[PDB]
């Protein structure tokens, strides 16, 4: 949507110069990497020429008998027919020259790379600082309707993240893109313009590699969606069971659910296997294509192109490496394009909200300004509806006037637009129709900044800012003096309270500061209103948010010193309007009454008389994890060139011992994958060795032998390609299978154990059903990243390194030690880069936290800022705060630039030193020149591989964290284990109950809501009813009788057996519960009814009897499919009045000895209550029932009752004798 170059719209001249210089330096640096190969070609040509000369000089004196052609004295004044063929080439001098060239290139790369990053990062930081301050300046000027439409929760995200995305888009990423694009262009150009036949030939094979890479890329996304579609077949079961855990526990259906989940994990396992197969196969295919391209390139570059005489070996090597480098760095530019797209997309909202012109805003050009106003204000035909929902009219032809120097009160229903009238007179909105005037002038065309200065409002709910009390009061008026603040506090009745504080007026009083009671906050808000001595005072239900004592105290401050200046007040309670000079009533958004107390007492005064009479979900996480893991595995496609230059850049955690011990059962797959990875690691140094071998053959004098050896090496390349294909595919498949098996096992055990935890474990907010589902789906999958792939990567890197070191030390140990000095730096470059980057990002976010704090404080209560406070102060405060992120950004620029430039330049220094020493070795010791290339390339490639090994940072730690989260679960021993052993069982269950003064407080809930002193007993067959308060007892007795919780103190006696001694499952097998909400399962009606005794089979006749007893048999028979009809989410919606009867049948079918009717008959209508009450009453025949009902005594008049509201029971007996003793039961008939 937004043009990419629009992102730089805030660039200044200094920024333009910085970006231009950075781009120039990036261009020069990018040229360096493919440009160095030109020197390498001539270096290898010199090596080969010297080797040919040296091999010739070993022949035994050809010219010592005859003149012949090319002997030693050809360098001297002798008649050798072919001319100079010796002496003139001093190898050491040439190598000195080339090492000097490499050192110079290294210095240039260092300087240019540093400047590039430094300048680009600095320019981006400056531009985004300016952008953020401008964006905030624009928000604060939006009309409040714009804030009604837009949520603060997303404005904060726009301010924090979206601008960070733009930063990433115009930050160093642009410089890296420029460098890599110029590098690849030069890499291809220096091939084409040195040899075009070979360059064209090796390019012509590129399309197949492109197809392979594109196939892998498409596969990532395709199989992400396929996996998500696959696992949901079990995700639905998991979510269903966990979201309704209490019913499953009550009916003991855990085993069936576990089996159902196990039966469904297979689809996800299968799709994981297939994704692994595909990805491994295509990676192997790409590797095979790479090696076949190598073989073709070398065979063709030899035949008819080098042995025929067109090229020199140096040109061949240079062309090949230049094309490889170009292809590699074209690939590395892809992340920059993704970053550019993300930035271009994210900038749409920011720029549109920056360019938006506000309807009404703080300004001085809005027009007229009055002086010496009477304060008189009036309305005319005002009709208005909130722009967030224009469907509903709030005001309708409002025509009312407030006289000056007096008070006016507003009364009426809350929905009569009572308060909205206030927001219009401080001009939060303009009326849709009509006009509002003050002192004879329309509010529009009157300078808003001046207008809101005359008005002073008392907020409906007090709001204070994170500063001192003195400043919070001074916000009302800037030039207010300290004694003025003291006077305002005294008038507001806050002075005495404030002076009692530990630090008095200077105490911080924000939400982050010392907390205060609501009354004191309202008092200080009133002081803030008063300090500006407003001409018009608005009281928008000040006391509505306070308790009775604070209500009275604040009302005492109000209506006491309020005279001279007009007051417009909305009454929280009607009694307070008695002193108003006038009273205006609001109904259907129009003024009606218009008469003072005596005049509105002309008739009933419905409101006043009435008040006096009455009062006197996992999908996001799973998708992200799947995509991130797929991308992580994609790193193995990396392939550098030999020689040349490297590819610069492509709750506590559990011990790995536990993870591997848990993953033991699938060892053979891991072993096979390890073998595959070992061979794959061996591959790289072997191809470096083959390259060095190729270079050597060009010094062979016998042309036919040279041809034979080159053909042999090409065949070895082909064989290595095939081996790499097969081994890569095998590794991928084996490790994918290991990971999937581990994930399935872990999910099975995790879900199986999750059903064994005590109910209280589910109540914890840390164990929300959404959180549990996310843990089961995502975390169970991430654990494989620490067992399967990690072992393979470790083995791969280890084998690579060991083979490379073996080759290097076998062929030359003196040169290896020289090149080995740079090995640590090459290995640690990438790891240090990544970890420094993430640390800097974390520090930058920590710095942004303060801007987040200030901006959230400003926006969360924009109404207070705009109406009474000052808008400009917050803009300037945020501008001042924005310095810290810029300060951190500058040092990030410096440090990151240095660390990047040094990492780039280290390789060139290594080449310089290594070849400088190799020259000496060739000159003196007599190494074959091929060994120098062999050693250097092998060591460098092993160093790069080892460095890439340490890049496991993003995934390994979180995999261990997930493993720890699962392990803490698996070994947990809940206080009440459904899987516990047998205990205190008996066959003769009688259903006798007895509560012994139980004490209970909920965990994860506040220690209030307590059950205290409950002591009641029920004989078999008698029904007990609980009624009274809506808390502090009643319901919790249901959950204690069932083993959901155990009493904190006291005991519950079931048939004379202590509850804590009875086996949980055996006890729960005899109880039947009904809940106010009849939760059901998506199976058929018959399945739900059969759910009652899932542990055993039952005939259909029992279901018929249960449905008949539940007033359901006839109803279900009327459904299209009868008993087999599907239920719940199937779409066959059934009203609660029917699902309740289904639940009643489910409870009855098991023939429980005890019934728990937890507030049934709470349906939506009286008809449902009538339908279900008969079924409930029939259910209790000959059973011990603990019935709880919200309805009056009509329900519970059947049997004994308890009525208390404090847990303990004092009043107990039949309703008739409860009536006789004049108990609290009378309230049920009063």
């Amino acid at each position: 949507r937004v043009g990419f170059f629009q992102l730089f719209r805030f660039s200044s001249s200094t920024d333009i110069w910085l970006m231009f210089v950075g781009s120039l330096c990036a261009f020069l640096h990018g040229i360096a990497q493919p440009g160095v190969l030109l020197i390498f070609g001539t270096m290898t040509d010199v090596f080969i020429d010297y080797d040919v000369e040296l091999q010739e000089l070993q022949i035994p004196g050809k010219a010592c008998v005859n003149n012949t052609i090319v002997w030693t004295n050809s360098s001297l004044n002798q008649n050798m027919t072919n001319g100079t063929r010796c002496g003139l080439l001093n190898i050491e001098s040439e190598m000195i020259k080339f090492a000097s060239y490499y050192a110079g290139i290294a210095v240039a790369v260092l300087i240019t790379g540093y400047i590039q990053i430094c300048f680009w990062v600095i320019a981006a930081a400056r531009q985004i600082q300016k952008m953020r301050k401008f964006y905030f300046r624009r928000i604060m000027r939006m009309e409040i309707g714009w804030f009604d439409c837009n949520s603060v929760g997303e404005l904060n995200t726009r301010f924090s993240d979206d601008i960070n995305k733009i930063n990433d888009a115009i930050a160093d990423q642009m410089a890296l893109f420029i460098q890599r694009m110029t590098s690849t262009i030069c890499g291809f150009l220096l091939g084409f313009f040195r040899g075009w036949k070979l360059t064209l030939v090796i390019i012509s094979v590129s399309p197949l590699i492109g197809i392979g890479a594109a196939t892998i890329g498409l596969s990532v996304s395709k199989f992400t969606d396929y996996e998500l579609k696959a696992y949901a077949k079990a995700g639905v079961v998991a979510d269903e069971v966990i979201s309704s855990m209490r019913t499953v526990a009550a009916f003991g259906g855990g085993k069936r659910e576990v089996e159902r989940y196990e039966k469904n994990l297979v689809f996800a396992q299968r799709w994981g296997i297939r994704k692994g197969i595909v990805m491994g196969f295509f990676t192997g295919f790409v590797w095979c294509l790479i090696f076949l391209c190598y073989a073709l390139a070398f065979w063709y570059g030899s035949t008819l192109v080098l042995d025929e005489g067109e090229y020199t070996p140096g040109t061949l090597v240079q062309i090949f490496l230049s094309v490889i480098v170009g292809a590699l760095n074209l690939g590395n530019a892809s992340p920059c394009l993704e970053a550019f797209a993300t930035g271009r997309a994210a900038a749409t909202s920011i720029f549109e909200t920056i360019d938006r012109k506000p309807i009404i805003d703080c300004m001085s050009e809005d027009g007229y300004k009055l002086d010496r106003i009477k304060g008189e204000i009036e309305f005319h035909n005002v009709t208005f509806h909130y722009p967030s929902r224009p469907e509903v009219k709030i005001l309708n032809d409002l025509n009312m006037v407030i006289k000056p120097g007096e008070m006016t009160a507003l009364v009426g229903p809350s929905g009569a637009g009572k308060s909205t009238a206030l927001q219009l007179i401080q001009r939060f909105y303009d009326p849709c129709e009509g006009m509002v005037t003050v002192d004879g002038h329309d509010i529009r065309s009157l300078n808003i900044q001046w207008l809101r200065d005359q008005i002073g409002i008392v907020e409906q709910e007090p709001v204070l800012f994170s500063t001192t009390i003195a400043e919070n009061i001074r916000y009302g008026r800037e030039d207010a003096t300290m004694e003025d603040i003291v006077q305002a506090a005294k008038e507001a009745n806050a002075y005495n309270f404030i002076m009692d504080l530990p630090q008095q007026f200077d105490t911080l009083v924000g939400e982050g500061g010392g907390q205060m009671s609501g009354g004191q906050k309202q008092r200080v808000a009133i002081a803030r209103a008063l300090i500006r001595n407003p001409k018009i005072l608005l009281l928008d239900m000040a006391t509505s948010a306070l308790d009775n004592e604070s209500e009275a105290m604040v009302q005492e401050v109000l209506s006491k010193i309020q005279h001279g200046h007009t007051i417009i007040s909305v009454a929280h309670r009607l009694s307070t309007v008695r002193a108003a000079d006038t009273i205006i009533g609001f109904e259907h958004g129009t003024a009606v009454e218009r008469g003072t107390h005596e005049e509105l007492l002309e008739r009933k005064g419905v409101y006043f008389t009435l008040v006096t009479l009455q009062s006197q979900s996992y999908q996001d996480s799973l998708r992200a994890s799947i995509r991130q893991r797929s991308k992580s595995q994609l790193s193995y496609l990396v392939h550098e060139p030999p020689l040349a230059v490297v590819d610069h850049k492509s709750v506590e955690p559990a011990p790995v011992r536990r993870i591997l011990k848990f993953s033991a059962p699938e060892w053979p797959y891991m072993l096979v994958g390890s073998v595959g990875a070992a061979v794959n690691g061996t591959v790289t140094p072997l191809y470096a060795f083959l390259f060095s071998q190729i270079l050597g053959t060009f010094s062979i004098p016998d042309k036919e032998e040279q041809r034979s050896q080159i053909n042999g090496v090409c065949l070895l390349f082909v064989a290595m390609g095939c081996v790499s294909l097969f081994t890569q595919f095998l590794q991928g498949y084996a490790f994918a299978k290991s990971g999937e098996l581990l994930t399935k096992r872990l999910r099975k055990f995790g879900f199986r154990a999750m059903l064994g935890q005590d109910i209280a474990w589910f109540d914890d907010l840390r164990n929300s059903p959404g959180a549990l589902t996310t843990r089961l789906a995502t975390d169970a999958s991430q654990v494989q990243g620490a067992a399967g792939s990690q072992i393979g990567m470790i083995v791969n890197s280890f084998t690579n390194v060991t083979v490379a070191m073996i080759i290097a030390f076998s062929f030359s140990w003196k040169l290896s030690l020289v090149i080995l000095c740079f090995f640590p730096f090459l290995a640690l470059s990438g790891a240090t880069q990544t970890r420094m980057l993430t640390g800097f990002a974390s520090r930058d976010k920590q710095a942004l936290e303060m801007v987040g704090q200030i901006t959230n404080e400003a926006l969360s209560n924009i109404r207070t800022v705009a109406g009474i406070g000052k808008e400009r102060r917050f803009i300037e405060a945020l501008e001042t705060e924005l310095e810290k992120p810029f300060k951190t950004a500058i040092q990030k620029a410096n440090i990151y630039g240095f660390c990047f430039a040094f990492a780039q330049c280290i390789m060139f220094i290594a080449n310089s030193a290594s070849y400088r020493y190799g020259g000496y070795l060739i000159s003196n010791e007599g190494l074959h020149f091929s060994y120098v290339f062999r050693v250097i390339s092998a060591v460098v490639l092993s160093a790069t591989a080892l460095g890439r090994a340490f890049s496991y940072t993003p995934s390994y730690a979180k995999a261990k964290i997930s493993a720890a989260r699962f392990f803490q679960l698996l070994d947990r021993q809940p206080p009440i284990s459904v899987y516990n052993t047998a205990g205190e069982k008996w066959d003769n269950f009688q259903g006798k109950i007895d509560f012994v003064d139980c004490k209970f407080t909920y965990p994860s809930r506040p220690d209030s809501q307590v059950l205290n002193g409950l002591s009641v007993s029920i004989s078999p067959g008698q029904t007990l009813a609980f009624v009274g308060s809506s808390g502090c007892g009643k319901s919790t007795s249901i959950q204690l009788l069932e083993r959901f919780y155990d009493p904190d103190q006291g005991k519950v006696m079931i048939d004379g057996h202590d509850s804590k001694k009875v086996n949980v499952q055996f006890l729960r097998s005899n109880i039947g519960i009904v809940s106010q909400e009849p939760v059901l399962f998506a199976c058929s009606i018959m399945d739900n009814i059969k759910y009652g005794d899932n542990t055993k089979e039952i005939p259909m006749e029992r279901v018929i009897a249960a449905a008949k007893q539940a007033q359901l048999h006839d109803f279900v028979m009327s459904l299209p499919e009868k008993y087999e009809t599907n239920v719940g989410s199937q779409g066959s919606q059934l009203s609660r009045g029917e699902k309740q009867r289904i639940a009643i049948a489910r409870a009855i079918v098991r023939d429980p000895k005890i019934l728990l009717l937890d507030e049934a008959t709470s349906a939506l209508d009286t008809e449902s209550e009538k339908t279900v009450q008969v079924a409930l009453d029939k259910a209790r025949e000959g059973r011990t029932c603990i019935v709880i009902a919200h309805r009056l005594s009509t329900i519970q008049n059947a049997d004994i009752i308890a009525v208390m509201a404090q847990g303990v029971v004092i009043e107990k007996g039949t309703h008739e004798e409860l009536m006789a003793q004049k108990g609290a039961y009378y309230k049920l008939v009063t």
